């Protein structure tokens, strides 16, 4: 009596995503495979050996099932667990109305974000990309010399939001 | 006739977790487990002794449960309950226009927040980080010596949310 060994459990791979991004899972699977069966979170179903799944949400995360098949007629099992970091939304950023060059400050502030990193990158006329930990910019005592565009983007958990611009005026 | 005993009831583990943290689960299980299986609140599915689950919100808590089997073909089932406490939001910090020294009160206000163990963690100029149970500082007679960024983070049920800033000017 001939015993067929079971395939060599697959131990399934994939690349860290964003709320905005591409999928690839791999079926790492070993031995002579016939067939593939994947299933997952909203009802994912495919029959590939690299499943690719273009524009995922937050919501197809989670855990995805591999089956595999040989072509002797043996099953094997196994799964990955699949996270999605959000992306963060792009800012409004506030500002006073121009004020005679040197009076208060100028200051940019932006709805708060949550997540555990969180990073307010800014953009402002010197190209310092000044970064901190709060949704706010402030330059005291703010002159004429501090016009011209400036810019946000967040950074959450790794991810990057679309940025945000505006044009501040001093001494009106 | 040779009877095998089942496994040794597993008494699974995890640590505590936060919103946005990873939950490692044990399958303390003895014996000579061959294979594993959980299942969870949100399909969760895993063939490991220890699975881990990267960026775990507060909707994959609830229970899990772990299916053993051994080498001789016999299975034992446990369970474990997993608790996920929020993370607060972010606070909004309200604050009065710039007073002449010496006038009303620096008063900082932010949204009330819901839980049992709550604490409102500020940070002032000289340093003290007081502690409050309410969405409010007060300084009353604030003077110019008071002056600078002011901050809170707050404390829900063992978490921290991401702080806030503002900043206080007085005597416009």
């Amino acid at each position: 009596i001939v015993v067929n060994p079971t395939p060599v459990i697959p131990n399934p791979t994939y690349t860290p995503l964003c709320q905005l991004d591409t999928l690839f899972l791999q079926a790492n699977a070993v031995g002579p495979i016939a067939t593939y069966w994947w299933t997952g979170p909203n009802g994912f179903t495919s029959h590939l050996e690299n499943p690719v799944i273009p524009n995922i949400y937050p919501f197809n995360a989670g855990s995805y099932i591999l089956t595999v098949t040989d072509s002797l007629g043996c099953e094997a099992v196994s799964t990955v667990e699949v996270t999605i970091y959000p992306k963060p939304q792009t800012p409004t950023i506030a500002h006073n109305a121009p004020f005679c060059e040197g009076t208060n400050d100028l200051t940019l502030t932006t709805q708060a974000y949550f997540g555990t990193d969180v990073r307010y990158i800014w953009t402002l006329p010197n190209g310092n990309l000044d970064t901190t930990f709060v949704p706010s910019l402030v330059l005291p005592n703010a002159t004429v010399q501090d016009t011209g565009a400036y810019s946000l983007v967040v950074w959450i958990d790794g991810c990057l939001s679309l940025p945000a611009e505006e044009i501040i005026r001093i001494y009106p």
